């Protein structure tokens, strides 16, 4: 017999009216094609531009009834990835590429097949960095929700409608790991069907939740962010005689909190709105302040103090250290605990 | 029948005597252009380059009496993407794009479809990163106006004009939100018709406000910039004899306000006139400066105290303190209103 | 005789059947293509990305009765770079590759030369930029292996099957050195065959082991790691009575350790579990602080101290001060060879 | 009649012998072609790299008597832009590209019209990254002169001349605005012939002068680095009985102003010469380093001060102190002359 | 007579049997070519990638028999760049390229000409990136040499062979200046013939000597690195009674030493050896930490001193304050002698 180079030359060639700008089932129903995509890496999801990269094997399984043949003893006949240029395929894109690319490495990876039902699988490569509206309400305990969007361009829906497979809709690589989140098994797959003064196009998505791994902000900028509360928390155990000992703990703490406050957004969007790490820091700003207050209030009332009602206010001033001493231990273990309950339900 | 590909081999043939490069109407009025935009994605506005990336789906439409076909019984023929080479498409091109790129996803992101009265719709998927020049006189209560242009470069007023349309000249996306301005509904639509030595040529814009989000720096570098001014009234409550107390409290607190004063401006282009943002930290870093100049003041008539005279020296050294402690918390609450009012009117 | 160009014509033109889209022994054996890179250049390995940049040359070798030509006197014909688009090639690609390109300076760097029995050498030059999942349980001691498997897209693996040469699979430069790393001289080879939807195909793979220099990170973050320490033991030869001299030392040097733990992960990724640089860090980190809480201690005693029962609170409070000077210099020594015996046998 | 398509086919077919590889007025005078640039976009002028972005429209007119038509009626017949590989064109290009590309929005910005006489208009758009020896002898009052040449590379001079037209050889924008520097309107005009070991080359070149703004580096690094001296001035008004007061100011004054110093080269290129702003922080740095050492004098006599002659040390270590509040205020000011004089003038 | 375009024709067509596929001189002699760059720019050496930009004019010399014409009356033809792909060209590559492109600005930027006797001339731009191995024994006074080696990739020895010319093989620019380095008039001439598993093949390389301008580092990580250091030897000038102002001069010192530690390799190659400037901060480092051990060593002896073997203390605690102004300004003189003596003769 022939080779299947030159049998398929008989239906991609100038007999057979086979045109690669026609689509299957013309004057009739649309085009059903069904996708799926596998994800090989994921990762290096920046805040700044908010967007992540993906690299995807984008599947695509249609029918054409003009390249059902009935003559080759096989079942599946491989196809030259130099030949996608010849039959017809899906004006497929996403919505928010943003710049993309293919990859050619000694040869353009593309998988074309062709059953003898007139079934053809296409699938091929893409590295796409996709972009996703970043919800920090809550940034150390949010669980972001960035979603991909396969529309037409050139068809409307009476031309070309896209679904989903059944069978594994989408598939994660066995060991793909991520460096600061995490993907859940859970993905949910719902339309998008747009509209706009041109007409109405197909559109299929899913959604891919990214939980965050707290291991990483629970060391860096909460443990320094606790231990500097307890520097201003020392000076209720000094005497309220040492001028010198009091007052540059009451500032050198209180200044140098003020760079955990600017090194906790150095990496993060210019959001408006406040997030869940800058209620932390600014509480704890009041902590290392009040305590600069404490000094200052201990410190008025030496400096003002008639023989028998001056030692009531040595006795006064003493008393508040008494009590600094238990309040600001066990006033910050209470926001230590509506902090850590309220984003842990939401 | 025939096919739509076989339909218009006719018109897009050796035949008729079409051909790609000769305008609609010639000898005759000039071919009138409607364009329409369709912002996808927006925002990643820079300061450093004075530049932001869009993603718009430009469309056109014009009249070609050419492709009038009258045979086919249907009313909108869809055309492949690959086949743009054959019809005559304007020379549109933007006078700010400092490099751009289609997108070739499996696809190219063309759409093309011919009317029965030659009403040809032209839209294509071009991501630009446009540049405007950024007026920082009042840094963080600016309303930013960046436009673009839409010029013409092959042809002169007289053989293509673009206009807008009426029926939406520019639509916005759903879901379309900004990290750090906001997008305003009014849009301005003007003329900007260029002359260069070599003639005339057309051109459309259209204005797009950018009012900036003042929930961020309000936190970063206003509350920060307050607090830091607080340190240095704390002084006047302490004894004016504890040299090393407020010595150090002058001194630490007018050197971290000069960090707030150079962290202002570190990612911001290097503009010679003055913002809203470096009055604001050069004003408080005089309050947090006279602070050190009272202090030089109070212990300079301290050190210089005759035994009747010497005591009015001791109580001129506390009048003063006195006074500063209601001096200062009144006088920097005079310029924070003058402030929060001027910049909030203009 | 005729030239090699014009006596390959009749083995890669029109005459003898031969076409670049079929696979050599087709309805037969599958092809064995041996396969050997030369890594020219390596390293620029960061990890904020996790990847590194690779320059090979991938050697490429199979077999093709097609080409097997008997009457030329030669044994080795080279061909022009231009004519890879006339004879089979396997479509050879790689699961990491997130971005590459050929080099193409002055002539396609790639090699071509057919044998008489039909071996065919196809060596290209390839510029890669594969990535590894970072392994950073202890970050100055690990072991990275960093892999690069070579996949089939188009052909399955009863068509296609790619093996490893015994006569230097992978082969080294000559002065190949890494700025940061070291390459060992043992290399694995082992199999990586997948499994999709669709089928299964061949892989190969060769892991390549990085050991880190530790004379980098000694010098920088454990030699200053270490001084800070000692500042914190020089308070305990310093007198009880100087109050600003022992409380400015056990402040300064605690907040200037957390800028050296906000140091040592200024260009790490943001990971969830513990490394090995932060116990280092974190466990001196409780030395700076045990000093201030020691201060804390002796001074506590000093303001509380009836004329014999408060003689032995100053001696209670100094004999504390002969046990720190050797407490902590004996202590600090314990830690510090369980740390360095631990992470160099796992 | 023709269209100007079907009619300059008989100038640029197969007839008439026109070949897109021959030099009009071959075997006699060279071609002059006149070229004149029209900057739309300027600025993003770094200094580690020591280049700057333009985008210019490069207008090219030369005389071709090949296609000196003289039967259509017209004067002037534009050309498609998909047709500038059928005449010839001049080998025009930049010494110090370094990098460029064209632009191609949905049209190749390319401008193509013939005269009757055979005067060819050829205009396109280009964005260079063009590069300049920065001189930065005087940083902050430097005159910059980035020039651009335009030379051949495959025709000397005997066979192409590049001149300068006289009407208006380089054109700038209405609106063209600088964020760093300014564009002055005198823009010189001189020859750039080179002689290399194959023969010499045409070459043609335009200088452009860009002042740099003193307003941003006066309020930065001027403002900041004179505050910091005055903060050595206040010293003199202490008592001299007060160690840590005047201790403490002479050495967190000193080292906050070697960041200054830092800070004010950090994105500047590492040259090696000493340029203005290192003899502004330098000799400021002597000023509060003299006040260190000022105070090292004062205290070095009170700590030796026999009843009469002691007495007098204590008016001596007095009477610097009385001297020290006139000189600094008076040296300074003779500094702050001699330097805004002389880089006035050179 | 015919123009060079029609004549060339009957030596670049079908006619004469010329294949640009064939190397001149086939089954005898190898072909000798010559060639000889031009450096146009030079710099932007980075040093965390170990790379850097050049750009060169890469001219070719050989000679083509086939190419031989004795009809046209002139002895040099200019070929037009678009015609690269008739005749045969070397395949000349870089083993460094590490990414490189060429220069299309409104011209393939190629030279071509040939020679009545078979010479031709082939010269075109490149801008590559080359690598080297960065030797930093001696950071601030090392002689670095950057080389760049032209391999060959499809032809052995015995089929090309690249060798330099006599008359200038590598010229430099008239105006070629760097921002740090320098280069040197003598470049060596060496060869490089490299030898794989498939074969030998030949190789050119010319040695660059980059030595480094010590004027930028003298200023910035030298003078500041010297001056803190006198800050520890005002120490010894201050009386041994003020506690706070000795204490916290030894502590703001040796910390902000550490900066000028970690901010002299922050745009460093993180090597394991020890360079130049790492032994200058940590000798520095010593002598501003021996300053506060000898603070150390003078307080433990006043706070130990029985009424005559105590007034020998205070002797003993004054004796070693007398030692310490002469021993640390007369050894650190030492260290600075053995230093510039070593580093300027290796
Ligand atoms: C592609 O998928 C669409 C569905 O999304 C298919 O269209 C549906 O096709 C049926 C005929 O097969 C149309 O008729 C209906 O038949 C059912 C019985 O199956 C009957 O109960 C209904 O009353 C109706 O007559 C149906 O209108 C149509 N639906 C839509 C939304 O178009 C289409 O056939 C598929 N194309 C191919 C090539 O498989
Ligand atoms: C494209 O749009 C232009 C307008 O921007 C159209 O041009 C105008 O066309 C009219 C004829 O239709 C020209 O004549 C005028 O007619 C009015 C009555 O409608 C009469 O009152 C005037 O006195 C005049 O005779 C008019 O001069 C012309 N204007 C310009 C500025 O060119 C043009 O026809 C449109 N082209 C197409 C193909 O639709
Ligand atoms: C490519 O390599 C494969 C092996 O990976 C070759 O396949 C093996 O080929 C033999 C025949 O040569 C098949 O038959 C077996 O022969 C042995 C004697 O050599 C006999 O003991 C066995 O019982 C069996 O009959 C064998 O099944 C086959 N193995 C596989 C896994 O396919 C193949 O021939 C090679 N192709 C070329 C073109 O060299
Ligand atoms: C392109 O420009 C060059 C000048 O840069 C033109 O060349 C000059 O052409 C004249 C003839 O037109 C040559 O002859 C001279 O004529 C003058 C009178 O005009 C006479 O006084 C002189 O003694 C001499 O005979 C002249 O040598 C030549 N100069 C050079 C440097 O080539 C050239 O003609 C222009 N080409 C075109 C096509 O316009
Ligand atoms: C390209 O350069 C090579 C040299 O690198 C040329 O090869 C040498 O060519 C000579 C003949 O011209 C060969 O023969 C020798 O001749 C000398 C007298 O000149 C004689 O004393 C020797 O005993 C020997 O017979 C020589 O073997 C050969 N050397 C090599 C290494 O190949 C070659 O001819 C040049 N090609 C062209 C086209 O110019």
């Amino acid at each position: 017999p022939m080779p299947p180079s030159e049998f398929l030359d008989k239906l991609m060639g100038k007999v057979s009216g086979y045109d690669a700008r026609i689509r299957p089932n013309f004057k009739g129903p649309p085009v059903n094609v069904t996708c799926n995509i596998f994800i090989n890496s994921f990762g290096s999801i920046a805040e700044t531009t908010m967007d992540y990269r993906v690299n995807i094997f984008l599947r695509q399984q249609w029918n054409d009834p003009r390249l059902a043949y009935s003559e080759y003893p096989d079942d599946s006949l491989d196809l030259d990835p130099s030949m996608l240029d010849s039959i017809w395929k899906p004006d497929l894109f996403f919505a928010n590429e943003k710049g993309a690319n293919f990859h050619e490495v000694t040869t353009d990876n593309k998988l074309l097949r062709i059953s003898k039902n007139g079934n053809v699988l296409y699938s091929i490569r893409i590295t796409l960095v996709l972009a996703c509206p970043m919800d920090l309400k809550n940034f150390p305990m949010d669980v972001q929700t960035c979603i991909m969007q396969l529309e037409s361009y050139g068809f409307t829906m009476n031309d070309l409608i896209f679904e989903w497979d059944e069978k594994g809709a989408v598939q994660v690589a066995d060991g793909l790991t991520l460096p600061q989140f995490i993907l859940k098994e859970e993905k949910d797959l719902r339309y998008c069907t747009k509209h706009y003064n041109t007409g109405k196009f197909t559109c299929i998505e899913a959604r891919f939740h990214l939980e965050r791994q707290m291991g990483y902000y629970l060391i860096q900028m909460y443990i320094p962010s606790l231990l500097i509360v307890i520097l201003s928390w020392v000076s209720f155990w000094i005497n309220m005689d040492a001028a010198p000992a009091r007052v540059g703990l009451g500032i050198t703490t209180v200044l140098t909190m003020t760079t955990q406050s600017s090194g906790s957004r150095a990496s993060l969007p210019k959001v408006s709105y406040v997030k869940a790490i800058d209620i932390w820091m600014a509480v704890c700003l009041l902590f290392v302040f009040s305590a600069l207050l404490e000094y200052a209030a201990v410190n008025f009332i030496a400096r003002q103090h008639v023989e028998e009602m001056r030692k009531l206010f040595i006795s006064r001033a003493k008393r508040i250290d008494t009590v600094s001493r238990v309040a600001f231990p066990l006033v910050f273990l209470i926001f230590n605990i509506f902090y850590w309950i309220t984003y842990k339900i939401i």
